């Protein structure tokens, strides 16, 4: 069995590897990258995403997200305030003031330090989940504007059409934004790249060992755990490394830096923050592999956690059983 420790892996694809984004993700399957439930993927020095990003001020965050949070340093939620809109120039004005900005550090371990010690204390704003795309039209490879759609992939592997689309997310975050302890819907992939500036520092569990993540969280989230049966895909819990290890929770992590492609597998639990002013974009899909995964994936019923017109479909397919009270849980 390739990768059995479940290390996230590396990827350095030439240009003609690059070519076809399918066949590379099976590759990567192949060295046993998905038990990791994260990869790294460094493009070829030939490729590029656009031309400049000297042109992206008059983008618009209509909700930005006050990231608030309650609890202990290592063991927190997260509520999101909205905000008053706010151009992607305004943002980054307001991620480099003073009140928001990086503090100084020696290295980035040094601020995975910071992080967890300091971030309940302070209530970053995330420019999240804003559809679109900052790949030039042109850009063919790994564009993610331009990926074969999760209905498609359906649609080949077990012949029912459907309804609904698949499109791109933007993120604008700032020091200290955070994503919280998640699969994706259904069980997905995603694929994200970070378009520009700072870090991403992501953990990542073994998809293999996701019901142990899951297991400590309803410990320590235990009104939330009561609330839903799967609580987690409300998106609000953050459990730090230190907690992880004293509960032996088997996880890993790693930094992506601009320019940097990561792909999330399904059933990988994943967290994380960003060092200070950032772009990145991302998107879910599927693979033959994922169906099996799909079919299996937990719900929130709880109307808590409100997801797309596209997830309708999956639910309605996969998982005929459970679309009744899921739908309840949406209406
Ligand atoms: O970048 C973020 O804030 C969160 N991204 C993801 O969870 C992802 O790409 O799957
Ligand atoms: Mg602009
Ligand atoms: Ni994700
Ligand atoms: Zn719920």
């Amino acid at each position: 069995a390739q990768n059995p420790n479940c290390n996230i892996m590396i990827f350095h694809p030439t240009k003609e590897e690059f070519n076809d984004f399918d066949k590379y993700i099976a590759y990567m399957e192949s060295q046993g990258a998905h038990r990791a439930g994260l990869a790294k993927i460094i493009p070829p020095k030939e490729w590029k995403a656009r031309e400049t990003y000297d042109n992206i001020s008059e983008i618009l965050i209509a909700t930005p997200l006050q990231q608030v949070a309650s609890g202990r340093a290592g063991v927190f939620t997260q509520y999101h305030k909205k905000k008053k809109a706010m151009t992607v120039g305004e943002y980054r004005h307001l991620a480099n003031s003073k009140k928001y900005q990086t503090p100084p550090h020696q290295n980035f371990e040094d601020l995975e330090r910071k992080y967890w010690k300091n971030r309940i204390y302070n209530s970053p704003i995330y420019g999240a989940d804003i559809s679109g795309s900052l790949f030039d039209e042109n850009t063919k490879q790994w564009n993610l504007g331009h990926l074969g759609t999760i209905q498609d992939l359906l649609e080949k592997e077990c012949g029912v059409v459907i309804e609904g689309v698949n499109t791109p997310y933007l993120y604008f975050g700032m020091w200290k934004t955070t994503f919280a302890w998640h699969t994706e819907d259904m069980d997905l992939y995603s694929i994200n790249y970070l378009h520009l500036g700072e870090p991403k520092t992501w953990y990542v569990v073994p998809p293999e060992h996701g019901q142990r993540l899951e297991r400590l969280a309803r410990e320590l989230f235990p009104g939330s755990s009561r609330g839903c049966g799967a609580f987690l895909r409300h998106k609000v819990a953050l459990i730090s490394p230190t907690v992880l290890k004293e509960n032996g929770i088997p996880f890993n992590r790693i930094t992506q830096e601009a320019g940097e492609f990561m792909v999330t597998f399904p059933y990988g639990y994943h967290a994380g923050f960003n060092h200070g002013f950032n772009c990145a974009e991302a998107i879910n899909f599927a693979t033959p592999r994922w169906i099996d995964y799909g079919k299996m994936a937990s719900q929130c019923s709880c109307g808590e956690a409100r997801v797309t017109f596209s997830m309708d479909a999956f639910v309605r397919i996969l998982q005929p059983e459970r679309y009744d009270l899921w739908k309840r849980g949406q209406d």
